[PDB]
């Protein structure tokens, strides 16, 4: 009954309520996220400010017992049929919004290192993603160094970086040298870094599930436009969490500003933006039919499957339903890219027998 | 040498420099959109403010003759292969970022008359977009009835509506039904309307260019999730020059939070959003690869092939060679309903003869 092994480009790891309470300095520990249960409600404060507001019934849904216990995790991963998973943070994403940069400096270092000594350490299937510093390069290239030195693979970005900090600008530039001398992956994951309640009337739901798309389209076109990705060829990046079927859809928008509006364009790129989109971007799925048609009719290979454990909008506890249906009819050679190879080029698990 | 005739779902053209100082009392007629190429920029004055100052390129982008000679248009038509055209305003496009509601109005009624006796007339093979108010719907739907006696097939709304006015509010109600009365196609042309976000650093040409693709991606996300189009199975709506296989990618996109947030999600819909935006959501492309593979991989059947004449990012004078490249190996059927069959679904030409 989970007959196809798979390998999850995307899942979330809760952090423990205290992980920032006894780890900070004194002076920053008030400052951390943290969160209030009154009411009907969980409320989350992030240095001065509500940021947060739910009741229980959702937040708790999204809280499984793996969600929390990494021995469960594991378990459930068996009983799913996954094999290797990316785990990204919880209340860790909250350091994208943070206005001072020492404040978010050292709530990622607490992270960065809790998971790499109490969770990455039960089992070689976790690949972490470490955060670095959305405010200052030098805070973000120290930590991708340092988090490097202690193995990580990945490095996690908000969709949404902080004003003036857009991913064309120089700023960046220390950062994608460091990632490409490491082999560290630049995982940005949708939905960090702003607010994405945006929409407010009918149809809210869905609209507002839309919106948090347009950082991640946003973020492709300005390190394909900007030469980042250009002038580092060994730089990869995984967009998490925003479907497929856009990416290659961009690839085309790209090439036809830089082909007919060339005169306008700065600055060249040594190759035409879908060469880049299609060397170098890859992307998460967890439900979308669309992502096997990207990679049939739309030559972009680069697409991973993702379970989202245990967000509502991943697959959790119908993995292998939603994969059997997805694969049913399709070649096994194209199964086999998005479920299991795209993760092992980014990211290095134990190697399954690999089955056609 | 061998040319395949086609049918066009985006063009332009450019209304007289006096149209509006000619045709408005005394109160308006100074407020109209007007455009000035002067010393390698184009200014655009509406109501006292200018909303555009752009860069020329008095060498390399330099306009078709036919878009300053309509007579020369329609040579160009035969030229490229092209029977059937769509064609939306250039300077009318600016009444959607207009705030008082009066000029709105008058421009739009001036605009409407004069395309119809002075440009229409010279071909039934030109399909006009009538304007409609974009800021009072007692406006918007009066000319939409007005413009269905007067034979027009669609009308132009722009891409990014007046701030509360978003296409999810009840506000539009009375347009959908007028529209799907008059089995008038809604037709959202991108890049229109105030202009959202503006890249000001490296990569910005590429940049901005994908930046316009954010408010059609919400429109379609609002007319779907709100359930315009539910309630008014009749109404088809086309987003031109946007591209396509993002289209599908939103589908599935809307599905999953449809799916898997049915909590959260009012209103409730009689269909899932794909269903929706394969029913009755069309796009065009001029270049775009990706449009085909949206059509043979994603059903995704709604592609119109547009040739977006005379802008830079339309396919002139190449029309046919890029139409030969990208239909090379693709099934003649594909070929037929992305140039051909879509187009005569949603608009009236006359009878294109057969040659053989
Ligand atoms: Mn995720
Ligand atoms: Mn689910
Ligand atoms: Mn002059
Ligand atoms: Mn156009
Ligand atoms: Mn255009
Ligand atoms: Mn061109």
């Amino acid at each position: 009954m989970e007959k196809l092994w798979l390998n999850s480009a995307d899942s979330h790891v809760l952090e423990p309520d205290d992980l920032w309470e006894r780890a900070l300095p004194a002076a920053l520990r008030d400052r951390a996220p943290r969160c209030v249960r009154d009411n009907g409600r969980e409320t989350v404060y992030v240095d001065g400010q509500v940021v947060r507001r739910d009741p229980l019934d959702f937040a708790d849904a999204m809280r499984p017992p793996g969600a929390l216990d990494h021995h469960i995790r594991l378990k459930d991963l068996d009983d799913q049929g996954i094999w290797g998973e990316v785990v990204f943070p919880s209340r860790g994403l909250w350091t994208a919004v943070m206005t001072d940069p020492v404040l978010a400096r050292e709530c990622i270092k607490v992270y960065n290192d809790w998971l790499k000594s109490d969770f990455l350490s039960l089992s070689p299937r976790l690949v972490g993603a470490a955060m670095v510093s959305m405010l200052d390069t030098d805070d973000a290239v120290a930590e991708l160094r340092r988090a490097a030195d202690l193995g990580y693979q990945t490095v996690f970005l908000a969709a949404t970086p902080p004003p003036g900090r857009e991913f064309n600008m120089d700023v960046w530039e220390p950062l994608w040298a460091a990632a490409e001398e490491a082999g560290m992956t630049v995982s940005i994951h949708i939905g960090t870094g702003a607010d994405t309640v945006v929409a407010r009337g009918p149809g809210g739901a869905v609209i507002n599930y839309v919106e948090t798309l347009f950082p991640a389209q946003r973020a492709v076109a300005q390190l394909v436009a900007s030469g980042a990705l250009d002038r580092h060829p060994g730089l990869r990046v995984l967009i998490a969490e925003a479907g497929c079927a856009w990416v290659p859809a961009l690839a085309d928008r790209m090439d036809e500003a830089y082909r007919q509006h060339g005169m306008f364009v700065r600055p060249k790129l040594s190759m035409l933006p879908g060469e880049l989109v299609r060397r170098q971007v890859y992307a998460s799925f967890q439900h979308d039919e669309t992502a096997i048609g990207a990679v049939t009719a739309m030559n972009y290979t680069n697409v991973l499957w993702g379970s989202d454990y245990p967000h509502l909008e991943g697959t959790f506890p119908r993995t292998q339903e939603v994969v059997t249906e997805l694969f049913a009819g399709v070649d096994p050679e194209v199964r086999d890219l998005i479920t299991r190879r795209n993760f092992t080029d980014l990211f290095t698990v134990p190697a399954l027998p690999a089955t056609v």
